[PDB]
């Protein structure tokens, strides 16, 4: 019986004896009783092997996890929490674990519903317990603006009031933001804020009206309210954008770019690279050509949606796939790969396969279904890093991203239902080995794995959707 | 009277002199709607036309005046203006040398929001270039919804990647050992992006229940043959009977789904949800063709099934009115597609309890508008299993209201008119048939009830449209029963 761990570790294997009788890493497990409410475990740092890797081994002597960063040990606290198994113990194991990718991070649409800082720390808590190590919030939509600018003071005041849906709105104080990227540090995760550009900008005209297009409409039909001056309540994507050819359309990004990177730590600031329907491909070009520059002379690595890989501007851009895992091209795969080609690397979010605001094949009745139809926890599993991507290198990716849309998500319980268990197959996909090694790496073994951690998630707080797909305990 | 096809709701000469158009008209500038006026002019290789989109009546709807000043085409829409810019090329007329307009003025509106013409690609892989050709046909009759029939029992005719070995193994063959093929992703963005610009909407049909033996080669595992003893077989001469294998026949209703594996509607989940990925339209017609010897009752839980699905990936399914029996589905969309009688069946009532349901009818009666029908007169290809072949008269011989079982004009959707490839193997072939009594089709679907909606003057109209229709280059063929120009 091989002790059940998620994501899978780079090596496991099982120890000849009797199994375990049970800084701020130790916090870390003495909170993580939660599971259940003389014997020493050694937590220790040493050092020397590669980054956020770890080395668990549990006898009856003791159980040591030896790490050789604190983010390392911090996965290593992780790996033991689902370790823990009449009485409560701790099976004779032997884990020596390292990351694939250094980029494995979790989207939160905090655009479409306002989430406030409670709700986003325990999704910070839930994402590292599967070892993931970024977090990615999409704070501007047509439907909300959610960060506090003072360079850009209007945003917070007039584009945060409303939400899909007629729900309330708000947004995050320049004081409430620092809060979110401080917890998440202490959980070993970095906090990447995007907003959304070119297209996906209708608020930024509901304060600075003199930014703003007028909204392209297309074929809803769907809307029998459309776009408008007003607050868009909708869930439409597509229609908004910024007046491409105006220089004040720049003299705000940079503004607004220029005031979040000074409140981000982190390398990565997230431009976006919607383009609006309808819009010329040389403007689009121009767009995120003069915006990511601005990102790129204020000291940060600037991150964009694959669908401005084939601009002329930027260099060494990220970039996030989010097209699927079988790519069907508008140019998709090309597209992608312009980035790598410009000096850059890779994050890979199939919408098939990784999109968790996909609907169940289930029914939470909650989800969209706009990639091909609802996303199976197996489909979320059922694709490679390497080969969904189209023709690069592993060394040309730069991890693997989750993205959690709120367009239908209004609850920290909604979040949890939609998120989990298909959270898990990307942090296994981001963790993980390829499907090449790690015999654990399948289909068969992942929804073994994932089904006897479900009393662990429960005992954590953590709600999550029972797919009949997979067998629980 | 000017003759223009279909009648416009309000038409009427004016006082005056006609529109001289010379080599100094100017054309007003409305974007693409001029460049789809200027291509009109291939009938002939200042004054200045207007276009102009003002808005604020009907839907797709148009206002068209003519006289010695100036032209004015002015609708609410680019669908409006569209099909005024189509008025015009049938207004355009010869007065000895010179080209003209006739002094008149048009109010129009549609009659139906649906004013379909589906194309069968199962049994004949029509390639993207003949079916824009059609795309442009039948926007010239102010049409705007092309239904694509993508799979049968003798081919898959559009690439999936969920269910990617189907355009692998079941897009070989065509009827008849004719060449086979498939549309690739990258192929039907183009089909839905040209027929846009012409502001029609491409609904694709996945046959589902029935008519699904091409699915079989692929999916070997979801497909159920059925030979009944009627047939043709032994007479035509071996003419294959259905196996495991391609089949290169004609019959219907032999192939099925296995309707109580739980594979099939993960397959038709997999691939209804890519396909509604690649439609940005409304409709996903699911088809509802039940086999020979079907169990109602199973009948009926199939088409529950996908109609839910696809009504779950937020579209509207579109299925045959035999699938009217059923349980399942809310809002489903119909073509009925038997004789303007309603014959054999409670085909009229089954297709009733889909407004009963919440759905509208979109009607396309066998007898009337299969366009895919043998001609009386005799242009060879064609099929007759109705009540005959089927007279330019006949498909004009029938009223969209009254043939409705006994429903109300609000609860149909429109006018389909299904063309089929079981003969059709050329584009030439395609016009052959379409065309004279594709003009009853947008008659039915655009004008209004049964105005200028009589037989004597719809084979007046149509018939003037000729040398329009030569110019075109659409090859119509000259059914005997009207005069030509």
């Amino acid at each position: 019986p091989l002790p059940a761990v998620v994501p899978a570790p780079a090596a496991i294997e099982q120890a000849t004896g009797a199994p375990f009788r049970l800084a701020d890493a130790a916090s870390a497990l003495s909170a993580l009783l939660e599971a259940r409410t003389g014997a020493v475990i050694a937590l220790r740092i040493e050092g020397g092997g590669p980054a956020e890797s770890y080395a668990l081994t549990a006898d009856e002597a003791s159980v040591t996890v030896t790490g050789a960063d604190a983010a390392g040990l911090f996965y290593g606290v992780q790996t033991l929490g689902q370790l823990l198994a009449d009485a409560w113990v701790v099976p004779a194991v032997s884990i020596e674990d390292a990351p694939r990718f250094a980029y494995r991070g979790v989207m939160l649409d905090v655009a479409r519903h306002f989430h406030p800082v409670e709700t986003v720390k325990a999704y910070i808590g839930h994402a590292a317990s599967l070892k993931l190590n970024a977090l990615h919030l999409h704070l501007s939509d047509d439907q909300g603006w959610r960060i506090e600018l003072h360079s850009r003071p209007e945003l917070t005041a007039l584009a945060s009031s409303t939400a899909v849906g007629g729900d309330p709105g708000g947004f995050y104080t320049k004081d409430d933001y620092r809060e979110i990227v401080e917890y998440a540090a202490s959980r070993h995760m970095i906090v990447v804020p995007e907003i959304d550009m070119p297209s996906h900008t209708h608020a930024i005209g509901l304060a600075y009206p003199e930014l703003a297009e007028e909204p392209v409409i297309t074929d809803p039909m769907r809307e029998t309210l459309p776009e408008s001056g007003t607050p868009y309540l909708g869930i439409e994507v597509g229609f908004s954008s910024l007046k491409i050819h105006d220089e004040a359309t720049y003299d705000f990004a940079a503004d607004v770019f220029g005031e979040l990177a000074g409140m981000t730590p982190g390398p990565y600031l997230h431009l976006g690279g919607d383009e609006a329907h309808g819009t010329a491909e040389e403007d689009f070009a121009l767009f995120v050509s003069r915006v990511s520059t601005i990102i790129a002379d204020l000291g940060k690595t600037p991150v964009a949606w694959h669908e401005a890989g084939d601009a002329g501007g930027l260099a060494g851009a990220t970039v996030g796939q989010y097209w699927g895992y079988v790519t069907p091209t508008d140019g998709m795969d090309d597209r992608a790969r312009g980035f790598v080609s410009n000096g850059g690397q890779l994050i890979l979010s199939p919408a098939d396969a990784i999109y968790l605001d996909m609907k169940y094949p289930t029914g939470p009745d909650l989800g969209l279904s706009w990639a091909n139809g609802p996303t199976s926890v197996q489909r979320a599993y059922d694709w490679e890093p390497s080969t969904v991507i189209p023709g690069i290198d592993d060394a040309d990716i730069l991890g693997v991203e989750a993205p959690l849309w709120s367009e239908t998500l209004r609850s920290l319980d909604d979040i949890e239902t939609m998120a989990f268990p298909r959270i898990a197959a990307a942090a296994e996909a981001a963790w993980s080995p390829a499907t090449g090694a790690s015999d654990l790496r399948t289909w068969e073994s992942f929804r073994a794995r994932v089904g006897a951690l479900g009393p662990l998630w429960t005992s954590l707080g953590i709600g999550f959707h029972p797919s009949g797909e997979i067998d629980w305990a």
